[PDB]
C-alpha cells in the first residue's frame, strides 16, 4: 500500500534537530547523559533535562521528559523557514495524518512547531523557531576526552521498508546507502537532507520503533574513550555493540544502552552526501562486512530490540509485524549465510555468526 | 615436578628481540607481513625473509623460515654482553636443558648465539652480537597508516602456569599481572625484564606452543587502520579478535591470523614497570573486563589455536595437556560464567558469552 | 563600486568542486601533489593531470595544466542543476561580466560549463555534469597517513572586502566568520554554500589572487604527518606556517607551498553552519588567537604572497592596490599590535608578532 | 682538571626520574595551572605545599609545589634501586666533596630515606628508594582529560660545560643518546638516560646552574593539542612558549608552556627506545634547522635564555656561572649566525635570522 506524493508542496527540511525521549527515573538519566558521556544542560527542572552538544547553537538535541513509559515522544527536524512549518502541515494533512500545532511549542526553547503521527506511525516534529544558546565549539576548557560534538541522525524500525523510503524521498530526503538481498528484499536505508550519510534511516523489523539516536565526535579516539570510560565505571554491560567501522557510511561507531533500553550510537567520520546525483550504494544482506566493515558479528538485541514510540495523545503506538525476510533469520539464523568474498566459501559462515559464535 | 633455581647465575636479559617463524610458502607470507602490515626487508632470499619494525636498529624482528611445517623455531632474547651468552649456556646446562651454540649465529645478521630446548619445551635463543641497521623511526617517507614501530612480546601456551612462572622468575623476569580464581588455579601471568607490561607471557593450555608475536604502534588511529585496511582487501576473516582495551596490561590491542595461522597481535599504550617494586595487578577470572575492557566476548580459537613449536632438530615437539581449569570453560562455555560487578546479577553471564553470544 | 543585484535569479550553487592551476614543471608539481600529498591521478598527459581527494566521486578535485606563467586558471563550483548553469550565463550578464560557455566543458571530466571574469576580475567556473569516477572512500589498502579525503575551500585576496561579500551574499554565499576593526574596516570573510565555515573567503589585499586552496583530512595527526614527512623529505622549507588552530573556523591547519608557490592549506574539523540563522562570528583584527588559536605568528608571507590570476583568455589579471588598512600593518607591522586579553597589556604586542 | 673526577665509590644504580619540587610564590595560582589547567591528581596538600602525580604513577608523586618568597627548582629526584643504593649516593658524593644532606624520613611527604645534595654542577640532586604507593590511575577513564599527562618523562638542566657535565652523568650510569654538536668540536647539549627512553635528563648549554624544564608525557598527540587549545579557550595563549611540534632530536611530539612563576613545563610523546647498551647515538649539527623542530620552525629566543633559578640546600638561590662556549642561539638565529634545511644548500638556509 504505497503512500501518495501529494499535490501540496514538501517542507524544505534541514536536518535532524533533536529528540524527546521518555524517561522512567529523571536522575538516573541525568547520570548517564551528562555524568557520563558528557552532553551540556540547557535547562533543567524537576519534570525534564535539556541537553546540546557540543558545536550546538540551538536550545537542544535532546530532550529527556519523565513518564511512566519510556519511549521515543518526538523526533525533531529543523525546517528552513516560519512559512516550511505551514508547509509541513498542509502536507502531512493531503496524507491523511494526524497533526497537531502550537505556536509557542511543545518543549522549552523551541517556538512554533508541527507535531504529526506520520504514516509510519512515527511522531515527527517539524520547527523553525528555537531559542540560541551559547555554542561551545570552541571551549575546550569544557571539552571531555568522549566529547559529543554533534547530534547526526535517528534510525528508526519499520516493517515495510520501500513503502517508508518512497515516503521519505518524497519528502526530499535521498537515499545514500541501503541494503538489499538479489531476491528483492529491502533491509534497510539511509537517508539524508543535510549532505552526511543520514538524517534518518528506516531498518527492517517490527514497528514503529525507534533503533537509536545518534551524536558524532571529531576523532575515532573520542569514541575509544567512551567505552574506556564505561569499563572503568564498571557499566560495560550497557556497550551494546562496537566499537568497528561501518560498511554502510563508512563512519566509526559504537553503540550504548541508557537506563530506560534507549539505544543511542556514536558516530564518526561519514562522508560528504550533498550532491544531488551522489552515487547510491547497495549492500547485498549477506555481504559480512556490510554493518561492520571487519567482519564482526551483529549481536542479535540489535536487530531485534528497539524502543516504543507515542502517539500525539502520549499512548504506545501498537507494533506493525514485519512479513518481509528477517535480516537476522538470513545472515545469523538457523538458515542463515554470511560472506567475506562474494562466491568464495572460505569465510562463509552458515547458520552462526561470524568469528565463532552462534546464537544465544 | 619443580624446575629448580641454578647456582649458575642467570644471564642478564635485556627484552624480547626477535621469532623465526617457519612458514609454508614464503610469497603469501611475504605478501601479508611486508604488503599488508608493512614491516621493512633488512635481508630476503628464495628461503628466508628478515624484517624490522620501524624503530629498530638491530638487524631484525621477525625471520620468516620456509619449511615443509608451520611452527614458531626460535623466540631470541637480547642480552646484556657477550659474556651473558655463555652465562645462559652455563644456565640451561645447569637445568639439564639441551644447549646448541654457534659462534656465527643460527640466521643472518646475529653473531654468536645459544639455542636451548627449554624446560617448557620452547626453543628460546639468547645473543648479544647483532648486525646494526639505519633505524627508520624518522623516516616519515616511508610512514604507513599502519605502522608497526617496535616488537613487543611473545606469548607463550604451556600447561603449569606457576610452574613456567617461577622458572621465568628465576631467570629475572618480573611478573606484572596475572588472572587467577579464588581457589587457586592461575590461568595466566605476564612478565617482564624491558620495562613494559612483559616480554613473554604463560597462558595456561595444552602445550608447548606459540600464542602471538605482538608488535606496536605509536597510536590507536593505527591499530584501526590495520583493521581497516584487511577489510578494503577482503580479508576481514584473518581478523581474529579486536579491536579492543586490555584489561591485563591496559593496552589498546587486535589480534590477526597470518596465512599460516600463527597470531600476530598489534598493541599500544601500556605502562611504566621498570621500578622493582611495581605494583603486581590479580585479575579474576570470571572477571569480564580481564581480557577485553570494554567487555567484548573472547572468541573461542583465541583459547584452543596456536601454533606449534620446533625443538633444535627442527621437529614438531609433542603436546602435553593441561589438567588445571580451563579460562574458556569456567568463563564461556556451557558451564561457565562471567561478570561485569563482582557479585552482581546484572551483567552477568552463565552458559554464554558476553553481549548476547554462545559459543558456536 | 557597488556590486548591483541582478534581477535574475543567482544560480543553486552546490559547493566547491575543483580549481585548474596552471604549472610550469609537470613533473615536480605531480611529485608534491602525488607523491609528497597522495593525491590520486584520474587521468593525466603530456599537459595535464585531475587529481581527485580520496572521497571524490566526480572527476576531478585539482587540474594542474602546464603553461608559460604559474596562476589560478578557474575556480569552480558545481551547481544543482542542469539549467543553472543557465541561471548563472543569465546573471552574470545582468552583472557585465565576460562569460564564456562550452557544452562540452573546459577540461576533461567537465561536462556543460560556463567559465565568468567576475565582478572581482577572478575566473569562476559552474557547472553540473561531471564523469563520475571511483570513490575512494573505503579504499584503505591505499590510504596514506597524510591522505587528503576532500577539497573544502577556496580563499581569495581582493581589495574591498565589504564590496566582494555583498555579491557574494547575493549570490547565496552566507558569511560565517569575519575580521573587522573599531574603525570600520574589514580585513577578511567567510563564506558557504555547502554547511562548512566556507566553500570560499575573502582576504582583505591587493588583488584579484588566489590566497589558497584547502583540503581536508580526517584527523589532527594526518596533517602532522604531513609536516613529518616533508621534515623526512627535507622539504620542511615549503612549510609556511602551522600546523595550528584557527580561530576563525575552528579548523585545525596547515599551510604549505607548491613547487610554483601555489599555497595549499590542509583543513580539518570545523563546524555546521547549514542552518540559516547559523550565528555569524567577528573577531576583532587585533585579537592574537583570530588566525591561531594559540597565538602563533602569522609570517609576513602568509599575508603578501599570493598566486597571480588569468583571465578567460589565459592572460595575468591586472593587481588593483587595496587602500584599506592591511592586516599585516595592523597586527605585526612597525606600529602594530595585538593582544591575548581584550585590554590587557599583558600577553600584548606593540610593533611586532607574538611569541619573541 | 676542571674535570669532575670518577669516585671509587661505587653509583648508585638510578632507575629514572622521579619528581621534582618547585618552590612557587603563589599556591593557589599554582594550584590553578597544574591542577585545572594541565589535570595533574593531588596525592596530598596543604597551605603550604601541594603534591601532584601523572595518570599512570603508583609513587607517592611526580612534582611537589612548595610556597617560597622566590621561585626556584629545590630538588630534582630520582628513584634508586634499592634502600642500599641511597647509602652508595651519600659516599659517591661525598667523595666528590659535596655537600649532601641525608633525612632518614625524608624532606617531603611521601619519600622516605633520602639524600639531598649539591651536585658538581650546582644542582640540588635527591636519590631516595622509600615511597608511600598510592592508587595507581592508569585505568580511571572516568577522570581521563583530553590533554591527560600520563607519566613523568625528564628533566633538562642548563650549564655551561656540557662535556664536563655529560661524563659526570656518564660515570652516574648516564647513556648519551642525542646530542648536538659543530664542526668546530662544541657540545651546545645532551641527551642522557637511566630508563629506556632518550633521556631522564639532559644538558643544555648556557649560563647554570638553571632548570630549563620538567616534562610530562601524555599518550598521543592529540592530548598535546588539545592542551593548546585548553590554553587558547582560558585566553593564556601567552603562556605557549614554543610548539607544538615534533622535535628532531629524540623523534618526540612536544610542546613548550610557562607556569605562574615562570618555570617551564615540556609536554612531550612518542620517543624511542633506548635500552640496550649500544643504541646508537645520534649526533646532529647545530645549524641544522631541522635538529630542534623537524619541521624547521623557529626556536624562540626566550627558549635559549629563560630558565628557573636552582637553589642550594639552605634554600638559597645558587649563583650563575655564564657559559664561555658558543651560544646556540648566537650561531643559529642571530646576527652572525645561520641554519640550513638541506646542508650544503643556500635555498632553504637562513643567516643572520631564524626561519619561516
Ligand atoms: O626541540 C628541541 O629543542 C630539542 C629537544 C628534544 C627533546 C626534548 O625533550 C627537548 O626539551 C628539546
Ligand atoms: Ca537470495
Ligand atoms: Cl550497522
Ligand atoms: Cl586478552
Ligand atoms: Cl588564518
Ligand atoms: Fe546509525
Ligand atoms: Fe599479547
Ligand atoms: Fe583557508
Ligand atoms: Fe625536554
Amino acid at each position: 500500500n504505497e503512500i501518495p506524493k501529494p499535490v501540496a508542496p514538501a517542507p524544505d527540511i534541514l536536518r535532524c534537530a533533536y529528540a524527546e525521549l521518555v524517561v522512567t527515573d529523571l536522575a538516573k538519566s541525568r547520570n548517564f547523559y551528562v555524568d557520563v558521556l558528557g552532553l551540556h544542560v540547557s535547562y533543567e527542572d524537576e519534570n525534564q533535562i535539556y541537553l546540546r552538544s557540543f558545536e550546538e547553537f540551538i536550545h537542544h538535541n535532546l530532550v529527556l521528559t519523565k513518564g511512566p513509559v519510556a519511549a521515543l515522544k518526538a523526533m525533531a527536524f529543523r525546517v528552513r523557514t516560519p512559512e516550511d512549518v505551514d508547509k509541513a502541515e498542509a502536507y502531512y494533512q493531503e496524507l491523511g495524518c494526524r497533526t497537531e500545532r502550537r505556536k509557542d511549542g511543545f518543549v522549552k526553547g523551541i517556538g512554533d512547531a508541527l507535531r504529526v503521527e506520520d504514516p509510519l506511525g512515527f511522531p515527527y516534529e517539524f520547527f523553525f523557531e528555537t531559542t540560541h544558546v551559547e555554542r561551545l565549539h570552541m571551549r575546550y576548557d569544557l571539552y571531555s576526552a568522549g566529547e559529543l560534538v554533534r547530534l547526526d541522525h535517528f534510525n528508526q524500525v519499520t516493517p515495510d521498508v520501500p513503502r517508508g523510503r518512497k515516503y521519505l524521498e518524497d519528502l526530499g530526503f535521498r537515499v545514500t546507502e541501503d541494503i538489499q538481498d538479489d531476491e528483492g528484499t529491502t533491509y534497510a536505508a539511509w537517508m539524508h537532507r543535510k549532505g552526511t550519510v543520514h538524517d534518518t534511516a528506516l531498518t527492517g523489523g517490527n514497528g514503529p520503533r525507534l533503533h537509536h539516536v545518534a551524536f558524532s565526535t571529531h576523532e575515532k579516539h573520542n569514541i575509544i574513550q567512551i567505552c574506556d570510560k564505561m569499563g572503568a565505571l564498571r557499566i560495560s554491560d550497557r556497550i551494546e555493540r562496537g566499537p568497528g567501522r561501518h560498511g554502510v557510511s563508512n563512519a566509526f561507531y559504537l553503540f550504548i544502552l541508557d537506563p530506560d533500553n534507549h539505544r543511542i550510537e556514536i558516530y564518526t567520520q561519514d562522508y560528504y552526501t550533498g550532491d544531488p546525483d551522489n552515487p547510491t550504494i547497495t549492500w547485498n544482506v549477506h555481504d559480512n562486512q556490510r554493518r561492520d566493515w571487519w567482519g564482526n558479528p551483529v549481536v542479535p538485541s540489535w536487530y531485534t530490540e528497539a524502543s516504543k514510540v507515542l502517539d500525539l495523545d502520549g499512548n504506545v503506538q501498537e507494533i506493525i509485524e514485519r512479513t518481509d525476510d528477517s535480516e537476522l533469520e538470513v545472515t545469523i539464523g538457523a538458515d542463515g549465510f554470511s560472506f567475506t568474498r562474494a562466491g568464495d566459501e572460505d569465510g562463509s559462515y552458515h547458520g552462526q555468526a561470524s568469528k565463532g559464535f552462534k546464537l544465544g
